[PDB]
């Protein structure tokens, strides 16, 4: 009875590792993140230039989930890549580095220099495609076009195996069209599933006031509210693309939690809010909370539950 | 103090009204929430024929709210146009009807047979934009080209006000395309945020089995995993839809939902997961505790607060 999985060539512990942007944007926040018992971890997305990101306050946390628009506060690639290189011990734990560049010109630039680093040491991309291309236009991920030019562009100038980090689709037809692109290529190893539930507003009865000072208020939503969400896509894709695997990440607080993610088709399990929340200390319990369910249902490995979602007659 | 407002040339007792597809298909069903408290009620999305709708089980409830794949099941039109015609007690409070019918061509041919009911009789058309295409490709509202066909094309059947049903969006530019495309229609005069959130998934992790037969479990998300969706869409059309109502739905289980659902630009409050798992009774409360918080914070109308959120700075 273990937690154990291969995979990308690489050994992981548990599946349980965080999502992209929580504790993990300084070297104080990775030092910690691999002190901890999560299978991996990830780092705060980046681009080339340090970013301070939006004026606060810019993320809050309620009983059902969280509200953010930080903008993309982070060190600058020079930073993460350097961490990669120089300051992470890969015998505690695999590493994946998160790049979300503002143009594809950017994401190249990042991925060209990546690429030895990758090669030499191991660390994984995690391409931030959930992010904003020209303003007036859809995030890259809802504008299949864009889509298309960063992953070839990317493929080229990386011609290593990564994965890319996908916001929700709440129609058939764009998870329909989202992983027939996504299917064109090959060095597209694994999908996560998802981001952000893009543009919510929580608003404060008392104060009669939104929360967060960006956007008037408008934010990504986490936790609780996007479960479902969540189990969706990670099953939509982990039925349309065969050969890739998804990673399953959205309102984790719990072994039930992962133990329906995994049931979905999820590989690894992204802690996004609920980490921020409880803090690294989470991953013991969801290790412990997922192997007592395991052993109620005398399952001993995670393949022997993963994409085995029952549906009905 | 009473909630008492005026919309579209007509009187209501209270801002609350059922969502719809929830107590509204059936006779039954519209003669109880006729009985019940709400300032107005709306009939079951209808199609020129009858249907079955999908199998059953297709509608579950959960602690955290609601998934539905119903498959439009309903009495057809002609019982809804009976119904608005000779069987409703307009002195008791006012009625919407909705109408999704599976091509434009359906539409055209059910607003021109309600035209003259609603010049006789007051009833009011709620053109539901959630729904068939296709599939290979999207629902209507998230396709700005079939959108206007179906607008352009009802605009000029029907001939009289009327309003929308909208899904959510989640990326700022489809606030911005989606209401330029609703501006050019003078006739659409109300805008209801928002439909079920599309395509999420229920697992239950005892069974591993998803709740809902149709679809392989996926369906339509209702309750409180979706208040800050709709808060933001009742918001984002409020503020470009200066000439426009806005009608709030999702996520009303308190006067308290109702209070921010107001604040951030509503006029009518819908109700359908809370509705279709207490009863009409929910409509008394509904009422107490609004007027409970509008004592409070010394507010005698609605307009007081409608559409004043405040933002940071
Ligand atoms: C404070 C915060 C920062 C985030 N930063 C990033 C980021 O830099 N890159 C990224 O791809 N996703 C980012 N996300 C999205 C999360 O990785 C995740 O998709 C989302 O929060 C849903 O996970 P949860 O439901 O477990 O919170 C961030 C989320 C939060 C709350
Ligand atoms: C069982 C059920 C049936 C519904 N039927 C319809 C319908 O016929 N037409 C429609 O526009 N919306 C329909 N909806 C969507 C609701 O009107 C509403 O947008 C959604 O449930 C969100 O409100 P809630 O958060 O209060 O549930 C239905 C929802 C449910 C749960
Ligand atoms: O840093 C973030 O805002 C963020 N938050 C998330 O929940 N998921 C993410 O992927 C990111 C980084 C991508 C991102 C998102 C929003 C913006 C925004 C913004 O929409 O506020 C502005 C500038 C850069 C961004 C970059
Ligand atoms: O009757 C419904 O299933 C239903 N459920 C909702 O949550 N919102 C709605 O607007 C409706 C009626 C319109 C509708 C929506 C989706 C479908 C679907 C579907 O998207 O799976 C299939 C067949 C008919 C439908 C009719």
């Amino acid at each position: 009875m273990c937690l154990k999985l291969n995979l990308l060539d690489h050994v992981f512990a548990n599946p349980f590792m965080n999502a992209a942007g929580v504790l993990c944007s300084t070297e104080e926040d990775l030092r910690c993140m691999t002190a901890s018992s999560s299978g991996a971890l990830v780092s705060k997305s980046c681009t080339s230039a340090p970013r301070d990101g939006n004026p606060e306050p810019r993320y809050m946390a309620f009983p059902l989930g969280s509200i953010n628009s930080m903008g993309l506060p982070n060190l600058g690639f020079d930073f993460y890549l350097k961490y990669a290189s120089d300051l992470h011990d890969y015998s505690k734990k695999p590493l994946f580095l998160s790049i979300s560049g503002l143009s594809v010109e950017e994401n190249v630039a990042m991925v060209r220099r990546l690429a030895p680093v990758a090669q030499e040491k191991g660390v994984l991309l995690e391409l931030n495609l959930s992010c904003p291309n020209v303003p007036g236009k859809p995030q890259v991920a809802y504008d299949f076009e864009a889509m298309r030019t960063y992953l070839q562009q990317v493929s080229l100038a990386y011609g290593l195996p990564f994965g890319v980090k996908m916001p929700p689709y709440f129609d058939i037809a764009h998870f329909d069209t989202a992983a027939a692109v996504l299917n064109e290529f090959p060095l597209v190893k694994f999908v996560t599933c998802v981001n952000s539930v893009g543009n919510g507003l929580v608003i404060d009865a008392e104060s009669e006031s939104v929360v967060i000072k960006p956007k008037q208020g408008f934010g990504g939503l986490g936790g609780k509210y996007i479960l479902p969400t969540a189990l969706a896509n990670v099953n939509a894709f982990y039925r349309r693309c065969p050969d890739k695997l998804v990673f399953g990440c959205g309102g984790v607080y719990s072994g039930e939690d992962a133990f329906l993610h995994i049931l979905a088709g999820a590989s690894m399990v992204q802690v996004g809010t609920a980490l921020q929340e409880e803090g690294p200390g989470i991953f013991t319990r969801l290790e412990d909370e997922l192997l007592e369910i395991m052993a109620r249902k005398g399952y001993r490995t995670l393949e022997e539950f993963r994409g085995r979602v029952k549906t009905i007659e």
